[PDB]
């Protein structure tokens, strides 16, 4: 399949290039240093590009063509009060990421695209405000443009994941406890995509 | 009371400004011809101000002083697929105004501040992708900022409305048949608004 992996410098797309080598990887991330060896490590491509830029987002996807699978492990996190730019920092990483990539991205009849929101009673909590309404935005995003891809013939897939140990909770002091390893979040994810009928009478 | 509502100029903010003109008024939108107007109309201040701009944001807020109750009547509607600036004008006019606002606003104890969200079914639909992720962020920071607020003894509403027949709708070809009064959708407000204890044993 040719797979495209956003964020693949992070915790989540790490496991998701390492889990996916055998395709025709493509991985997208900010740090190029980090991308350029993970891609070469795992036999795939790499173009670095800052996503949150419509105009890198538009290059990137045009450059990739049709894709079978896409793997938006992109964000970022951070924690503040709402009395005293996360916000816009949040919006930016989490949504219009997602909003540039899936209005520019090729797709084959089939192909599915994933995104990560979150639990809301998990986020929507003092501190994370502007964490919460990004990934708010991001799911009512998704949701509306269902419908719209579907007649594409491309599924749109809404993960949820518990807490998961990466660099993401670095400005938070470390992942809570219990969280999953990432190479056993992107399994599980992998494994929910993995029914075909067996007998097809035409 | 003093009560401040943005949007003041819009469908739902002229009808709640007509509705508490008997109180300590201010009144706030973008075009200030139409909202001195109105406040001349209701005996009310006219503080015009664009509120996705933090410091004329703040400047209002630090002006209008402490809140018994603020109304946040502002938004802006638009169509369009997600396939082919929309997303981030709608942010701004949802989320950022509401987030300037609650940052720098001055609340007396017991205070209610008011936001407009969206029913998910409705708004999360093919067209509504960047109106439905800027309502579905709104709703998902204040729940954040819920307990946050309760701690300064101030209560966030979240109001969730149908069709109402305002300017709104008008990139949109019109309201929807059945579109409520807005004088209508702000007597419900106001009247969900309205229990007290009628014996305190100290
Ligand atoms: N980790 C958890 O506990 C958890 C839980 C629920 C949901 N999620 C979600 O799962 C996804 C991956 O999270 P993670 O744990 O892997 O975080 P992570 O380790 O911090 O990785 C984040 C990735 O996002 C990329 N990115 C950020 N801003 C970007 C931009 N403007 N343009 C392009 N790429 C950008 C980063 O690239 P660079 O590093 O190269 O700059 C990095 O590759 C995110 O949506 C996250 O919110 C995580
Ligand atoms: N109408 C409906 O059917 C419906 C349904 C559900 C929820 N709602 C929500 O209810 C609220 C009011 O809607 P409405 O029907 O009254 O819409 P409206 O008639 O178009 O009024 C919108 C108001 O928002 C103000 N505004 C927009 N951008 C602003 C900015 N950047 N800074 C400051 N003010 C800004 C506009 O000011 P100016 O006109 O002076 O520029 C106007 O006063 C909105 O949150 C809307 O989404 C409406």
């Amino acid at each position: 399949m040719r797979v495209l992996i956003t964020g693949a410098t992070g915790g989540l797309g790490g496991a998701f290039a390492r889990a996916l080598k055998g395709h025709d990887l493509l991985l997208s991330g900010r740090r190029a240093g980090a991308l350029a060896e993970l891609a070469r490590e795992v036999g795939a491509r790499a173009l670095p590009a800052d996503l949150a830029d419509e105009l890198e987002a538009k290059a990137l996807l045009e450059e990739a063509g049709p894709l079978d699978l896409l793997v938006h492990a992109v964000g970022k996190a951070g924690r503040a009060s709402v009395r005293e730019d996360l916000v816009e920092e949040m919006l930016a990483a989490h949504l219009l990421t997602a909003a540039f990539v899936l209005k520019h991205a090729r797709f084959q009849k089939g192909a599915r695209a994933v995104f990560f929101g979150a639990y809301p009673r998990y986020v929507q909590v003092p501190g994370f405000a502007a964490y919460a309404a990004a990934k708010g935005a991001l799911e009512a995003y998704l949701e509306a443009a269902r419908k719209e891809l579907l007649r594409e013939g491309v599924h749109l897939v809404l993960v949820r994941l518990p807490a998961v140990a990466t660099g993401l909770w670095a400005p938070l002091g470390g992942p809570p406890k219990g969280a999953l390893s990432p190479e056993e979040a992107a399994r599980k994810v992998l494994e929910g995509l993995f029914p075909v009928p067996a007998l097809l009478e035409v």
